[PDB]
């Protein structure tokens, strides 16, 4: 009997991570995987539809808030383990979406590894 097991966050000099975005069959949907240093969601979890209607997942997750904040279009989102599916409306495009969620995406992984406090 001992549990003596731990892990320490990144104390980096590299104040910018690089975010990865692939394109999907999908219309409205689009795919952003953490590739370069820390991801969104520890692997083991589900992937969870954080809807604009249901504001208690929103609350839960500060990049929900600011994603539905800054890009008004966002219907919902899916937080997967490396990946975070952005669903919008067919009116407003990722020109302005892409961009502002990329910057955001990179101020979560700079303040906490874990993208929320888990459920």
């Amino acid at each position: 009997m001992g549990h003596h097991h731990h892990h320490h966050s990144h104390m980096n000099s590299q104040r910018l991570i690089h975010i990865k975005t692939l394109t999907t069959p999908n219309e409205n949907a689009l795919k952003f995987l953490s590739t370069d240093g820390e991801m969104l969601q520890t692997r083991g979890s589900k992937s969870i539809v954080i809807k604009n209607t249901d504001e208690n997942l929103i609350n839960h997750s500060k990049l929900a808030q600011q994603i539905f904040l800054q890009c008004p279009g966002v219907e919902s989102l899916m937080i997967g383990d490396d990946f975070l599916t952005i669903n919008k409306d067919r009116m407003v495009h990722w020109n302005s979406i892409k961009p502002e969620i990329i910057d955001l995406l990179t101020k979560q992984l700079a303040y906490g590894e874990d993208v929320i406090s888990k459920e």
